[PDB]
C-alpha cells in the first residue's frame, strides 16, 4: 500500500507516535517519506546482508526475522514480512522499540541525515489529525 503524506500522518499519530519519546509527528512522517516513499511493500538489502522491510526500512540484524539474515536478532518478536501490510501496526510498535533504545531516531540513517535539525512540521503541513 502506497500511502498518501497526511494518512500516513493520520495513521501514524492514531498509532501512538506524536511524540512519541518525544519525538513530533513530523519527525515520523519525513522519516517515512525517504525510507520507503510511504510504501508498505519498499524492502531494500544493507550491505551486511541484512534486510530493510517497510514504510519505515526496519531491518532483519536487530529486529526481525526474514530467514536469511545470519548472526542476527529477533527483537520486535515478529518476521519481517509482518511489515510490509497494509496495516502499519506491526511497523509502529517495533518503531518505537527501536526508537526507546539508547540512540532515539538516529537508528534511521535517514532520519538523521535528511529529517533531523530541518522543519519536520512541513511534513504534516494542510492535514487534519
Amino acid at each position: 500500500k502506497v500511502f498518501g503524506r497526511c494518512e500516513l500522518a493520520a495513521a501514524m499519530k492514531r498509532h501512538g507516535l506524536d511524540n512519541y519519546r518525544g519525538y513530533s509527528l513530523g519527525n515520523w512522517v519525513c522519516a517515512a517519506k525517504f525510507e520507503s516513499n510511504f510504501n508498505t511493500q519498499a524492502t531494500n538489502r544493507n550491505t551486511d546482508g541484512s534486510t530493510d522491510y517497510g514504510i519505515l526500512q526496519i531491518n532483519s540484524r536487530w529486529w526481525c526475522n526474514d530467514g536469511r539474515t545470519p548472526g542476527s536478532r529477533n527483537l520486535c518478536n515478529i518476521p519481517c514480512s509482518a511489515l510490509l501490510s497494509s496495516d502499519i501496526t506491526a511497523s509502529v510498535n517495533c518503531a518505537k522499540k527501536i526508537v526507546s533504545d539508547g540512540n532515539g531516531m538516529n537508528a534511521w540513517v535517514a532520519w538523521r541525515n535528511r529529517c533531523k535539525g530541518t522543519d519536520v512540521q512541513a511534513w504534516i503541513r494542510g492535514c487534519r489529525l
